[PDB]
């Protein structure tokens, strides 16, 4: 609802792609790993997500791993 | 041309993810709701475009619904 | 590193849609094309980028067709 508090998040890929999102800040990160791969066409098992070094876990959320509004979270392919 | 009045919209999944379009004013969102479908990789009859909660149809344009700049469309996944 | 100059860029398409990027000042802009083709499900043959009405070709850089920041790439479908 309007009475959340919503975050915007860049996700930059190592291929120079940034892309938007803006999720709930207790919202699991999975719901933004599972959207970015299959809008972007890419296979989970293929990329690593990570915040500030730290790989994010299904779970985690940006609440958890303190993200502040406009964060970046950084994708690698493997 | 730069002589339109050119709207930049935002689209916004219920999976989190914010795509950015900018069209004419008097562009049909058919535009829109094609171009999201192919390169976000969905198909048009599992997806439904709303703005301010009233379906948006092919022939609608940012000016008819009284859209203004920085305006998001919302998508939902049938 | 965060000691080079990174250049927010958009590549607007004629469909509406603005993808951004972000990429380091002398970095080929091919890094950029064949993400976009890969990413938003478009093939190199059938898209055209451009940059102030000239093509842009594999080794040409940001800094190399005085580009600043947040300039737009324009793309065709062919």
């Amino acid at each position: 609802t309007e009475n959340n508090d919503h975050i915007n998040l860049k996700v930059a890929g190592q291929d120079g792609s940034v892309v938007q999102f803006k999720i709930k800040r207790h919202t699991p990160l999975s719901k933004l790993m599972k959207a970015y791969c299959e809008r972007q066409g890419l296979s989970m098992r293929q990329i690593r997500f990570r915040f500030d070094g730290q790989p994010i876990n299904e779970t985690d959320t940006p609440a958890q791993l303190e993200m502040e509004d406009e964060d970046t979270i950084d994708v690698f392919q493997q």
